[PDB]
């Protein structure tokens, strides 16, 4: 049975820095105002924030983060969320710096619903080095899914009003989540997007704190005090060519709400990764963001896998988590045994083919929300921003924002705080 669902999403783009909780969070309720405030509002069935939103990002370490991390269930994050879904009767996830009862130390998102009460609480699964700085765990669950039940979003495609309720699977995923385990396994393993695929993910939600290519990753360059001086002052006269403080821009807001402009398709370039035009995505990022969902684009060749039977051994190969992760640290071949083959084997996908069609998402709808930071810390590092809302539409070969069967559904800049306020509209099957 086929339902329509229209989501109001708002996503939250920010440029916290460490030690300005509170005056990130003033800036928060400004734009929540501002956005209240536009012509054409709606009210958010969500709302979403980047990777550790009010903290900032770059802790180097455990003794630096330790005061502003906290409870799931306490503090600032969570009192921001409980006190935006109560007012906008909405979801509202939030990246923050989780500590638990064993005195363990998280990268989370925790996820409040309408009527302001905590229903999930996501910790990041595969950890950039940063986090290595101050002791942050893995997620011991590995990917995760969970139910969010939304009030009046749904209809039958007969009638002529969304008046039925629907419950979406959704999943978490924040920033490195995306990438190949540890930027060590093989590219095209696509672990999060194979994930939500596997599972029938329904809702991609994304806080991320992604770098733009201009930043400063060279281990050589960050360990040899004569190249790393010379690196930052290349950052520091891109950020002053640029008339910014060389912590970026804060408190000057870039509004898209309840309009329908779309993001325009464009090829990565040598020219699109430069930190310019702050109003304007990185569309290198953009694009790179687009392919690391591989699983749900469109690709003519997986015909030919699938005929030739190419991929069975990568499907069946396949584990849930990388052999070494978090995961099994304590959960734990069909060709070759006299066990049957399970449902959950026919739902698994390499390459986004399955061992029972070319391509497992043909025909299906996905929305993938992404809230990146922007800004700069450290005079190294310099966050992409261009957050964003996109359509999988699963309708039947380019690896990039060319192919059509994403859609850019609208784009923040790279470099301005703001938000960006669209209606969603797509099909589930129940």
């Amino acid at each position: 049975t086929k339902l329509l669902v229209s989501l109001k999403v708002l996503v939250i783009q920010l440029n916290p820095q460490i030690g300005q909780v509170d005056q990130t969070i003033k800036r928060t309720w400004s734009i929540l105002d501002k956005v209240t405030k536009s012509a054409t509002y709606v009210k958010p069935d969500i709302i979403l924030f980047p990777e550790f939103a009010l903290t900032g990002y770059s802790f180097h370490a455990r003794k630096d983060i330790l005061p502003y991390v906290t409870k799931k269930d306490e503090g600032p994050s969570f009192e921001l969320a409980k006190s935006i879904s109560e007012k906008f009767q909405c979801y509202t996830i939030i990246g923050y710096p989780e500590e638990d009862d064993e005195q363990k130390l998280y990268n989370s998102a925790l996820v409040v619903n309408p009527q302001g009460g905590q229903i999930f609480n996501y910790r990041k699964t595969f950890l950039y080095d940063t986090e290595m700085n101050w002791d942050c765990e893995e997620n011991p669950e590995g990917f995760q899914t969970f139910p969010m039940d939304f009030s009046k979003c749904a209809k039958l495609s007969n009638e002529d009003s969304y008046n039925r309720d629907v419950t979406l699977k959704a999943s978490i995923g924040i920033s490195m989540d995306l990438s190949p385990y540890k930027f060590m396994a093989p590219f095209n393993h696509f672990e999060f997007s194979s994930f939500c695929v596997d599972n029938n993910v329904e809702l991609i939600l994304c806080p991320m704190a992604w770098l733009n290519s201009t930043s400063i990753t060279d281990k050589q360059t960050l360990h040899n005090n004569s190249l790393l001086e010379a690196a930052k002052n290349k950052i520091a006269f891109a950020l002053k060519e640029q008339g910014l403080p060389l912590a970026g821009s804060q408190g000057i807001y870039q509004l898209k709400i309840g309009d329908s402009q779309r993001t325009p398709r464009v090829p990565s370039d040598d020219s699109t990764s430069e930190y310019k035009d702050m109003d304007e995505p990185d569309m290198s990022n953009v694009n790179y963001w687009i392919l690391r969902f591989f699983p749900f684009l469109y690709f003519k060749l997986r015909i030919n896998w699938f005929k030739n039977s190419s991929l069975i051994e990568s499907i069946l190969g396949k584990t849930r988590m990388p052999l070494d992760h978090e995961y099994y640290k304590g959960k734990h071949d069909l060709l070759d045994s006299e066990e049957v083959i399970k449902d959950t084997v026919l739902e698994k996908t390499f390459l986004g083919t399955s061992l029972g069609q070319p391509w497992k998402f043909q025909g299906k709808n996905a929305i993938l929300v992404l809230a990146n930071r922007c800004g700069t810390e450290d005079g190294t590092t310099i966050f992409a921003g261009s957050s964003g809302i996109y359509k999988f539409n699963g309708k039947k070969s380019s690896l990039d924002s060319l192919n059509e069967s994403v859609e850019l559904l609208g784009n923040l800049g790279k470099g301005l705080e703001g938000a960006i306020l669209r209606e969603v509209q797509f099909e589930v099957f129940r």
